[PDB]
């Protein structure tokens, strides 16, 4: 009368093991948890671009309490077009109606190891500055705009460089199959 | 009468994993390269596992790998470990394929995580994470 | 059931391996049940829930009333 229990089978897990040694370490595996932001193969490392960072900086000649605003319109720049543009040429910026521009050998030599895969640091920022513009007036990428894209809503998710989480909603993240078909 | 007794685990006789002759020189052959102590290489695969979890299993030769000391990145050569895989990383890391699903089970426990494979794969489901890497 | 607690079997066994097929082989137990039912009825008003929800409605009649 104790009603037998179906037996339950544990599969017991099978380490990697080299030498009759467990390869992996069990205790650092269990608080080992970085973000998922970090550990890609989109965005660049630290390192790399530290060193692209600097070495525009000496290229322009521009004092580091200045150089915030250039790289503000940078982003700003890479958003309206692509990010594989001519390595001898220039980028636009703005000074009350009127243009500044800056060469843009040293920024797309100087960026490791795509430029696509340094910028998409700012990749996170830019949908702040999209959604501020399209709380004003219809404001549309130029890159999805040709893309065969019509919708206006999506319009956050719609450049170049942009980098894909868990946490992007699902019609952003479907959107980007049909664009980079 | 040997076929009556021979009866080995699936998981052994298989065309996917490597063989243990392979994995092991993979593995002696990554320690030489890096020169690290064995006591504390088990650190460095513990991140190798985590790394082509969130990234595919075929990457660039030349380039780098990072870990993570604390919100802090330390990178490694990647030229030893995808040269000495034979014959191919994915057919060698997939002894690690077994305990990845108690990593990516642990840390669905705690937040909506989904790898990077199976998330931009046109793939939408929350409860299958664990079975979703390369 | 143990005392106020399920336990539960996998029925993926049970309802593959009955040739030709479940209620054709089950019924082995059919003459049983009866008298499983008729007990039950002594006590309370029992029915099974096959001819609950088949428009039936009769007492009595409720051991002759499974699949």
């Amino acid at each position: 009368h104790t009603v037998p229990r179906i037996k339950a089978i544990t599969s017991k897990m099978r380490m990697p093991k080299s030498k009759g040694a467990t390869v992996l370490n069990l205790e650092h595996l269990l608080e080992y948890a970085p973000q998922q932001i970090d550990i890609s193969n989109t965005r660049a490392t630290q390192s790399q671009f530290d060193t692209w960072y600097e070495a525009v900086q000496l290229a322009y000649d521009i004092g580091e309490t200045e150089m915030p605003t250039v790289m503000n319109g940078l982003m700003v720049w890479c958003i309206e077009n692509g990010t594989s543009p001519n390595i001898n040429g220039v980028w636009v910026m703005m000074d009350g109606d009127e243009q500044v521009e800056y060469p843009l050998k040293p920024i797309v030599e100087n960026a490791k190891p795509t430029l696509r895969q340094i910028m998409a640091h700012f990749s996170d920022v830019a949908e702040a500055y999209i959604e501020m513009r399209n709380k004003k007036e219809p404001y549309m990428p130029r890159y999805g705009l040709v893309r065969n894209l019509r919708d206006g809503s999506l319009a956050r998710y719609a450049f170049d460089f942009y980098e894909v989480t868990s946490r992007t909603p699902v019609r952003a993240r479907e959107a980007h199959i049909q664009m980079k078909a």
